[PDB]
């Protein structure tokens, strides 16, 4: 299986 | 603000 | 299998 | 700000 | 198996 | 700020 | 089995 | 600040 | 098995 | 500040 | 078995 | 600060 | 088996 | 402050 | 077996 | 300050 997330938070 | 990201997942 | 994940939060 | 990042994951 | 995740928190 | 982080796992 | 983790945490 | 990381795991 | 895993905090 | 890491895990 | 890890934790 | 590591387990 | 640790540590 | 370190773990 | 761990910790 | 330290262990 392949599994690709990416999340850039800013505050 | 600037953000940039690549995800290329194969299986 | 395979995983990818990033995270870059910011305050 | 600025934010770069790739992932290429292969099963 | 195979795993990568990457963080980069900023305060 | 700069951030960069590359991931080319493999399974 | 293969494990990658970054973590660059800055204050 | 600046960051820079790199991860090839394979199995 | 095979493990990486980097931590660069900082303050 | 200046970080660089890099991680190449084979099994 | 094989196992790495790096951590320069800064204040 | 300057922060440089590489490492390259093999199973 | 083989294992690889470093720390780096500065206040 | 500058740091280098590697690990080239086998098994 | 083989083991390699290193520290240099700064005040 | 520098630091350097290289460790290749062998299994």
């Amino acid at each position: 299986y392949t599994i690709a997330a990416l999340l850039s938070p800013y505050s």
